[PDB]
């Protein structure tokens, strides 16, 4: 149940590019790094810095 801080601009189609205000299900998040999300739709991932992210 995070939310994206900022609108992530990924350069690799690996990354998925999300926007500020979209659903993410953050999976990992050790310290402030890169954690990976998951979208509750298909099941595609996406390597989300947690700078950009925070928890609502």
């Amino acid at each position: 149940t995070f939310v994206a801080l900022y609108d992530y601009e990924s350069r690799t189609e690996t990354d998925l590019s999300f926007k500020k205000g979209e659903r993410l299900q953050i999976v990992n998040n050790t310290e402030g790094d890169w954690w990976l999300a998951h979208s509750l739709t298909t099941g595609q991932t996406g390597y989300i810095p947690s700078n950009y992210v925070a928890p609502s």
